[PDB]
């Protein structure tokens, strides 16, 4: 049964649309192909959902890129639908406009800056090869229970200096920070909160154990840059650490899924990746344009008119960041995989202040995954009338990946 909101006074009756982020209409044909259907060639720009609590939703990509670049009018008070887990939401720095958010930034961007990711290349090489040889020679595998899930995440905690057998509990948290169980407002509002406070409950003693330290991994790096001269507070650094790791695990480990399944449809795509390994190089940020996952919100600060449509302060409006790649205003054909595609422009990423500091990390993984299955498993399909399963939500889920091939 299906909770619905009345609409408030300011929202005309021609702007509603019946919308689920946290299960798509047509979501069985997969996560992207749900949101176009959202993005018809008339649609208007923004449309009201009355579900999930009541939110706008941006539909096409020139406003969530927009959005995004300009929280002094979309802030990031409330990012998350519904407005309770929005409310409940406590991760940093993502929950703070400029100029709050930027000491913070800066922090995360000693660690997580280009020229240190560099650095790990072959880490993550190795950690890649590792699983791959697993069962490269078998002809079959489980992409994600064997490889998806296993590779950000094995590569992350390596990085963050913890414990691989923590993999399963911070996986859950980060299920329920992403797609919160209930089917009311109040009740993801709370899933949200307890997840947030079993991430905080993981962090406080590796926090506790780190200022100050030691200690050459990730998260003792990025704690001890200091904010205004003096040490990160307690409360923030509980919010930072957190973000950390959900960033680190959740998102990679599905962008991964989506690629896949695609790839192991289209073997002549794969085949130029092969013959050209810079094609693939090259053609990676057309990976992140195809396979957005995020798809997470701004708080309108002062009522306005945007876009020809009548905004109340405190709104909250949903942006569906596959409907910035997969806008066809933006890229022809845009469901294609086009590797040598010039403009590759997208939201995957976000734009403005809080642009992914992960995207360095996400887009070096994504290259070495490719280039050793590629380099052990040259050919593959995805299993003859195999259905994925398909989760929607503020990060997408994909599960249910087997692929099969000739061992070469
Ligand atoms: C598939 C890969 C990834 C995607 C699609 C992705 C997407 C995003 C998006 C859309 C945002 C902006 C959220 C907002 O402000 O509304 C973001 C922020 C962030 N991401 Fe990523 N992310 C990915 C991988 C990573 C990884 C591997 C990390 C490493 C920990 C990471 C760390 C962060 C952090 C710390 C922020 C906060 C940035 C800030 O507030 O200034 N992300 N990410």
């Amino acid at each position: 049964q299906k909770h619905r909101v009345a609409p408030p006074p300011h929202v005309p009756g021609h702007l509603i649309r019946e919308i689920d982020a946290y299960d798509l209409d047509g979501l069985e044909q997969g996560f992207h192909e749900a949101w176009k259907r959202v993005q018809q060639p008339d649609t208007p720009p923004l449309v009201w959902t009355p579900f999930t609590g009541g939110h706008w939703i941006a539909t096409r990509g020139t406003l969530i890129d927009e959005i995004y670049r300009s929280p002094e009018r979309f802030s990031s008070r409330v990012i998350w639908v519904p407005r309770e887990a929005g409310e409940a939401y406590d991760m940093v720095p993502t929950k703070l406009d400029p100029p709050e958010h930027t000491p913070y930034r800066k922090a995360i961007d000693k660690g997580l800056n280009l020229a240190e990711i560099r650095k790990l290349e072959d880490q993550i090489r190795t950690i890649a090869v590792e699983i791959i040889e697993g069962f490269a020679d078998r002809g079959h595998c489980e992409f994600g229970s064997e490889f998806s899930t296993v590779f950000p995440v094995r590569v992350f905690l390596a990085l963050a200096g913890l414990p691989v057998e923590d993999a399963t509990k911070l996986g859950l948290l980060a299920n329920e920070m992403t797609r919160p169980s209930g089917n009311t407002p109040e009740e993801q509002g709370r899933s949200l909160e307890a997840a947030n406070k079993g991430f905080f409950e993981y962090v406080a003693p590796i926090i506790a154990a780190r200022r100050g330290g030691s200690g050459t991994d990730l998260i003792t790096r990025i704690l001890n840059v200091e904010i205004d001269g003096k040490p990160m507070p307690d409360d923030r650094a509980l919010g930072l650490v957190s973000l950390l790791l959900l960033g680190g695990l959740d998102t990679v480990v599905n962008f991964l899924g989506f690629m896949m399944i695609y790839l192991s449809r289209h073997p002549e795509t794969v085949a130029e990746m092969r013959r050209e390994p810079l094609k693939l190089q090259r053609g990676v940020e057309e990976l992140f344009r195809r396979f957005a996952v995020v798809s997470d919100a701004r708080y309108v600060v002062s009522d306005m008119e945007f876009h020809g449509t009548m905004l109340k302060e405190g709104d909250l409006i949903l942006l569906p960041t596959a409907l910035h790649g997969l806008d066809d205003r933006h890229h022809d054909d845009p469901m294609t995989v086009d590797l040598s595609r010039r403009d590759v422009t997208h939201s995957t990423f976000a734009q403005g202040p809080h642009r992914c500091a992960g995207m360095h990390l996400a887009r070096l993984e994504v290259t070495v995954m490719l280039q050793e299955w590629l380099a052990r498993i040259p050919e593959f399909r995805l299993k003859d009338r195999a259905v994925p399963i398909y989760h929607s939500g503020i990060v997408a889920a994909v599960e249910n990946i087997p692929l099969e091939w000739e061992p070469q």
